[PDB]
RNA sequence: GGCCCGGGGCGGUUCGAUUCCGCCCUGGGCCACG
């Protein structure tokens, strides 16, 4: 019931069991045997080559390294020649530059050509560097590959483990470079309790400095933040959940939270309970990788988020889900609906000109004099948060995303009532308004 | 594709816009461990 004792009964959930590791030791060699039968020059670098790969997440990485000289085009049609002979089934990938996927012997595996070089700079490609990355780590991580689990299954099982932009959280190299420096999981969880949003640690100089954002330097290349992608948000999760780890040692922050559904009669009673305007905007999924969708579903959420608060609609917060089929932005606000008249502010009364000005456009009501300036009554063209969206997103779709945007141009809906509480929508909408139990 | 920083043009809204809502060009930087 102690930390000893739950990090224990921890290595079994996070640590791959023999049959997994021979499964990849029988691929590996396989596949060392194919790519010499051609003789290329290869290395296999990632948390395969360190065994430091997360239980269930098996996948050997086999980097093909290309003369300095040689074109992007030559590594790419070398590389897919390559990468097609040598795998069981194959499949063409892309990132910087295309990159080819497969299985051998019942193992996922990537084949990647890179560019050998010495010393990181020079470096062409992104991919470049995870050589390096590599060289720098074999020798220091060795005999810590059960604390980079532990790590890597604690931020997995409470959502912040990629490094991804659906997921914002921590890559694996930080989570070894993090386990370089501190140590053990343990440790580095005792001293993440203190961690703040100006945090930076430099490894390659054994040092933790205050810099303007959370900066975790990359032994490589000081001029990489490797924590680039790790949002503000999920860095204070992780401090938290640090904290309470520490106080209540359980084997639970290691097991992935059970979605628990809802009846969606439930949700209903208590989105009446709050009295709240519960909506979302539907529309068709654009056929892109999460990595181009996500960050425009956050942005074309937040822009209809920026256009409620404005439009005094008062939102609370706002989330968005994909499905295979389409994608809904949920919002939630305070004001169901708001009069139609609303106050204009003027000029000071001693402005003349202005005043003039002010007053020659005919209005409804008339304005009216207080503390010393004009104001006037004015109309809505809406009433409730979701004309006002109906009108947004018909009019500024452009803006909500260059993909995201172009579908919600050809079509999206607004979506309310208890025809919302059917849509798959529900998990989000609970995490959302912070519903418990 | 998304974010940050910078130029050159416009539309709309507003008594009043560099300063709100947006649209064209356009330079550089960064991110999706890789």
């Amino acid at each position: 019931m102690k930390v000893e004792e739950i990090l224990e009964k921890a290595l079994e959930l996070v640590i791959p069991d023999e049959e997994e590791v021979r499964k990849g030791r029988e691929a590996e060699e396989e596949l060392r045997r194919r790519l010499d039968e051609l003789g290329v020059e290869y290395v296999f670098v990632g948390s395969y080559a360190r065994n430091t790969w997360l239980k269930g997440s098996l996948e050997i990485d086999v980097f093909l390294l290309f003369p300095e000289e040689f074109s992007k085009e030559e590594l790419r049609e070398r590389g897919l020649e390559i990468g097609k002979a040598v795998l069981d089934s194959y499949e063409i990938r892309y990132a910087e530059h295309p990159y080819v996927h497969g299985v051998v012997k019942g193992v996922e595996v990537d084949v990647v050509p890179c560019y050998k070089l010495k010393e990181p700079k020079n470096i062409k490609s992104a991919v470049d560097r995870t050589p390096f990355h590599h060289k720098w780590l074999e020798g220091r991580i060795k005999g810590k590959e059960n604390e980079v689990r532990l790590l890597k299954g604690f931020l997995k099982a409470n959502g912040i483990y990629g490094a991804e932009y659906k997921v914002r959280g921590f890559s694996g190299y930080l989570c070894e470079l993090l386990i370089v420096f501190y140590g053990s999981f343990l440790e580095t969880v005792k001293n993440a309790r203190r961690w703040t949003r100006r945090t930076v640690i430099d490894v390659a100089k054994g040092e933790v400095r205050k810099g303007e954002e959370f900066f975790v330097v990359d032994p490589v290349d000081e001029k990489r933040n490797v924590a680039a992608n790790l949002s503000l948000d999920n860095l204070a999760r992780f401090v938290h959940l640090c904290r309470e780890f520490m106080e209540a040692p359980s084997l639970g922050f290691f097991k992935p939270k059970h979605p628990l559904e809802i009846e969606p009669e439930r949700l209903r009673k208590i989105v009446e309970e709050r009295g709240t305007a519960v909506f979302a905007v539907k529309f068709r999924k654009p056929d892109i990788v999460d990595d181009n969708l996500y960050p425009q579903l956050e942005r074309a959420s937040r822009k209809i988020f920026e256009f409620l608060e404005r439009e005094n609609f008062m939102p609370l917060r706002s989330a968005f889900k994909a499905s295979e089929e389409f994608c809904y932005l949920l919002f939630e606000c305070q004001i169901k609906e708001i009069s139609r008249v609303f106050r204009r502010m003027g000029p000071q009364f001693e402005d003349e000109r202005n005043v003039k000005k002010f007053l020659s456009r005919n209005r409804a009501f008339r304005p009216f004099i207080e503390n010393g300036r004009w104001w006037a009554f004015e109309m809505r063209k809406f009433t409730t948060p979701e004309e006002g969206v109906r009108s947004y997103a018909s009019t500024h779709w452009h803006t909500l995303g260059k993909n995201v945007g172009e579908s919600i141009r050809e079509y999206f809906e607004i979506i309310s009532g208890e025809k919302l509480f059917k849509e798959p929508v529900t998990a989000e909408l609970c995490e959302m308004m912070g519903v418990k139990d």
